[PDB]
């Protein structure tokens, strides 16, 4: 079953056609959440996606019919599309587009002066206590479209239905804490059917407009689990996250997008909590626990090395550069193929059947395992000393394969790295050597 998806950070059509062919079809991953393909101001540097000039599919990423024919390939692989859609604005000040249209001082090829909202600055004291400055003011000089306009609603919704048409599934809607929610509540009116919908919301507490006002408008993503993930790894103990979720203030699990990182927090950077690529193996362990744990709708993250630049875009290769590879070196880092990564994916789709965390045990510091009922279980270790604790779990005796590690094999008689014995009393004596984890279920077992 699946039951996470993956953002592909800045890459093109063609590769995101490939790698849903060869690799997520295959491995299980339900969708791709893409960059912006709409018509954006030109530029090297990532957040030039987050400056629209129009509803064009022409960008970075390729042209429309680059775009359609990775929709058709994806879901032909059984990968879904979804879309990062720009609800709150437009490109800042004068310039060009990558389809050729230009545009200056308001004025759009779509839209026009009468469609913003009247000029004002975001101010860091706005988030506190001025909830109508953060929603009607410009977010770092971005032009603020008057959401509540039944013509700026048309227009988005227009796109979003030419979209879906092609046969895009979901929708990401970006910075949607500076579009009221009854603004939201009238544009998904005009949308067809009911796609899948995250809200991008940062709510971290205290602020004057809270993530559980977009709860009714479809999913929000809840930054806090990000946040706390990151600092329960790095300063905390892993023993407190026995109910992670709903307990630690978070809102409801099956209204939660949850990630370790996304494109935005990853650059922050120095003091900051959130736990990157550039963690090594504490980002493989973050991953195991998130995609271990019954909470959210996960999505993996997949960057490339900005070498420091945190303005920077993506490599000059292509991902898919001539049947060699171009991951987990100097260019894109690949994190969705990653060992652990993938085989925590693996982990939550068989376990998918049982959304309970049983048998729960912990050293009250930073070795930890729980099981999903007698679908699996699993064993963290972030201690400098070997785990070799006796656990109670709730699966069928027999030898399984640690999916973190490796799988099992055609004829079901191996597997292609560790292996963990579960006794006839449902007992596993854990040998976790210090920094690393397991993950057994159901339909990874010997003979
Ligand atoms: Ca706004
Ligand atoms: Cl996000």
């Amino acid at each position: 079953t699946p039951t996470t998806f993956v953002h592909l950070f800045e890459w093109n059509w063609q590769d995101v056609a490939q790698e849903c062919e060869q690799y997520l079809g295959p491995k299980g991953y339900a969708a791709v959440q893409v960059s912006p393909p709409n018509e954006h101001i030109t530029g090297s540097q990532w957040w030039t996606r987050y400056q629209p000039v129009s509803y064009e599919l022409q960008s970075r990423g390729g042209n429309r019919a680059q775009f359609i024919d990775m929709v058709n390939r994806c879901s032909a692989a059984g990968v879904d599309i979804y879309v990062d859609t720009l609800i709150n604005h437009m490109a800042a000040g004068s310039g060009t587009g990558t389809a050729g249209n230009s545009f200056g001082n308001k004025s759009f090829p779509i839209y026009s002066p009468q469609d913003f909202h009247e000029s004002c600055t975001i101010n860091n004291s706005d988030y506190g206590n001025d909830r109508y400055r953060v929603q009607n003011c410009e977010l770092v000089g971005l032009a603020d479209l008057d959401t509540a306009s039944n013509y700026v609603q048309n227009t988005i919704a227009a796109y979003i239905n030419d979209l879906q048409a092609i046969g895009v599934k979901g929708f990401r809607f970006d910075a949607s804490k500076h579009v009221a929610a009854s603004d939201i509540q009238s544009l998904m009116a005009k949308v067809n059917g009911s796609p899948v919908v995250f809200q991008e919301v940062i709510d971290q507490g205290g602020e004057a407009v809270g993530a559980s006002e977009y709860l009714s408008t479809g999913l929000v993503t809840e930054f806090k689990y990000s946040t706390e993930l990151g600092n329960t790894f790095r300063n905390g103990s892993l023993a407190w996250l026995s109910n992670f979720g709903e307990g630690w203030g978070f809102m409801p699990s099956s209204s939660a997008v949850v990630f370790v990182d996304n494109h935005d927090n990853q650059r922050g950077g120095g003091a900051g909590n959130v736990i990157t690529f550039e963690d090594g193996r504490l980002y493989d362990l973050a991953n195991v626990f998130m995609l271990a744990y019954p909470y959210g709708y996960p999505k993996v993250m997949s960057s490339y090395d900005f070498h420091g630049d945190t303005d920077a875009g993506g490599p000059n290769v292509p991902v898919h550069n001539n049947g060699n590879l171009e991951c987990f070196a100097s260019n894109w880092k690949c994190e969705h193929r990653w060992s652990y990564i993938a085989g925590g994916v693996d982990f939550r789709n068989n376990t998918a059947d049982n959304w309970a965390v049983t048998n729960w045990w912990d050293n009250t510091n930073n070795q930890i395992s729980f099981g999903r009922g007698s679908s699996g279980h699993m064993a963290i270790n972030k201690e400098d000393s070997t785990l070799t604790a006796t656990v109670q779990t709730d699966m069928a005796s027999g030898q399984y394969c640690n999916v973190l590690k490796g799988e099992l094999s055609a004829d079901a008689k191996s597997c292609s790295g560790e292996v963990i014995t579960v006794n006839s009393d449902g007992t596993i004596n854990l040998n976790i050597g210090a920094w690393d984890a397991m993950a057994i279920h159901k339909n990874a077992k010997l003979n």
